DNA sequence: ACCCTCCCCTTAGGGGAGGGT
DNA sequence: ACCCTCCCCTTAGGGGAGGGT
């Protein structure tokens, strides 16, 4: 024969009045009476004992609704139900997790560039390897290349990396150019992190890698007059230390702010390998 | 000199109209241009790169209004930002992950119940040690005793388990009792999961165990014409054998569905230790 | 002091409809 | 065919206010 005043509750069980005011409109945990002149509500001592499967059910993170259909079954039921709960607690888990190393990756990325000791100057040295898959592009140049010429390799790296593209990249050949206009770029790629099985691949790509090997390779921000000066630098570097080549040209900018507000920049990074 | 009709873009980069519409009005990302009379939305090849970041950043499931204040800033900057992301990210991991464990143990004692053999006789075996805190019923009886009379422990659980009371129980003497009234609770408590140090433990508790021994319990479903006889049997049992007990009596209650839509049961569980 | 109720806020869009080229 | 807009749905409550014992 004892009653509790709701605040009672909300003082027993941890609860929100808020709360559990919201439950009996839900229509999970009902007062076990309504004084129908206070609309008071008082619950039964007996109650309580609700308030945990809610409760439980709440701190696992089960969506209200499901906790209703959750409450009529028995103990092997419910079990399987908590199993239920379990594959899903453990499959964020991985997701999740997942991402975590892939973060990891775009950092120890993202960090490698702003560590360009030399911005402006050529910087010979010893890269690692960079899964990317790539096309060939068809005829684009140095002049017309887009976004909408990525999409494709876009969509699909955003498929297996979740992530999208950061760094832009693409190759082209190795000559004493003239002119920009003498260069038309060969295959464009992109750079590809998630190291899983990347599947359902159009023979229309190509998943490949840049070789760890001897860099030449400078970088800077982006202006016309610019881009041509250093592939010079480049290519008269080379030419006068006189080593031997040995791929095409990894020419890979990345945007350096991303804000609308304002006019874009986008840090350039032309690269050689060599021997 | 090339424009994108939304769906173009929408194409482009995978995106939800609707959900490129919502940014136009949310105010991230915005059409280069909008045709006033037909009030289209035209955005610009340039702009593409703007939806890597939202993207991204909508991957890592970065609420948009901060992605909002993410856009302006710059490589080291940004780059601080997701190490923020990371610890975040490497949080809700650990974080979740331990429930993995807990339900883990949740399970592991809620099938343990359903597998009594010997629903309503004695069983006798080895059993596992079970880290439990409890308190001093003062002066509580199997026939006072309320939910109410616990609050304290529970919040207390909940606190460090997050995970609530599932079986709640207690603790009484051991003798050849005539009645129910000749009885008396003495200490009750609640079983602890929650491996972690269990701190700010007002005196008024007693984190304690229940010693992985041999015993001597029984279960069932309460009845309280039954609850009697079972302890009875027990008694008894003892008695016979003429075993030398060790503990007092465990006795402890688990409810079966939870359901409010119909009259509440209870597996029981009465034991005692004995060497 | 407690309670009750009504209302208006929070996110990220989706569906659906009418209407217009 | 594409687009545009308006509207009304989704969760789990919170704050806040007025009013009543
Ligand atoms: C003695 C015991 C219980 C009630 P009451 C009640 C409580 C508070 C205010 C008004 C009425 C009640 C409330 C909640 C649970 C059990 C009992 C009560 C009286 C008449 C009809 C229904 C409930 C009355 C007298
Ligand atoms: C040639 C090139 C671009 C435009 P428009 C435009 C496009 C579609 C329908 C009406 C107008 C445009 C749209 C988006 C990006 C760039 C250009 C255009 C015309 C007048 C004023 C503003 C924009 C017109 C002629
Ligand atoms: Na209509
Ligand atoms: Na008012
Ligand atoms: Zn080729
Ligand atoms: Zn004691």
């Amino acid at each position: 024969e004892s009653y509790y005043s709701i605040g009672e509750v909300s003082k027993l069980a941890n609860v929100s009045i808020k709360a559990l005011r919201y439950y009996d409109k839900i229509d999970l945990f009902k007062p076990a009476y309504v004084d129908p002149d206070t609309s008071y509500r008082y619950y039964t001592d007996s109650q309580l004992i609700h308030l945990d499967l809610i409760k439980s059910l709440k701190y696992i993170g089960t969506p209200l609704e499901e906790m209703k259909k959750a409450q009529d079954l028995e103990m092997e039921e419910l079990f399987a139900f908590y199993t239920e709960q379990e594959r899903q607690i453990r499959e964020k888990l991985d997701f999740l997790s997942a991402l975590e190393q892939t973060i990891s990756l775009v950092k120890k990325r993202m960090k490698r560039q702003m560590e360009y000791p030399a911005l402006g100057e050529v910087f010979v040295l010893d890269e690692e390897e960079i899964r990317i898959i790539q096309t060939e592009a068809e005829g684009i140049g140095p002049e017309n290349v887009l976004n909408a010429s990525y999409s494709k390799l876009k969509k699909f790296i955003e498929s297996a990396d979740g992530f999208t593209n950061n760094s832009y990249g693409a190759t082209f050949s190795f000559q004493p150019y003239t002119s920009i206009d003498e260069m038309t770029y060969r295959h464009i790629f992109t750079p590809v992190l998630t190291n899983k099985q990347i599947s359902s691949i159009t023979p229309d790509m190509e998943i490949t890698t840049i070789p760890k090997g001897r860099y030449a390779c400078i970088a800077y921000n982006f202006s016309p007059e610019h881009y041509f000066l250093n592939l010079q630098k480049l290519i008269k570097y080379i030419a006068d230390r006189q080593l031997t080549v040995v791929s095409d040209v990894y020419e890979l900018i990345i945007p350096i702010h991303y804000s609308p507000k304002k006019q874009e920049e986008y840090r350039v990074e032309m690269k050689i390998r060599i021997a």
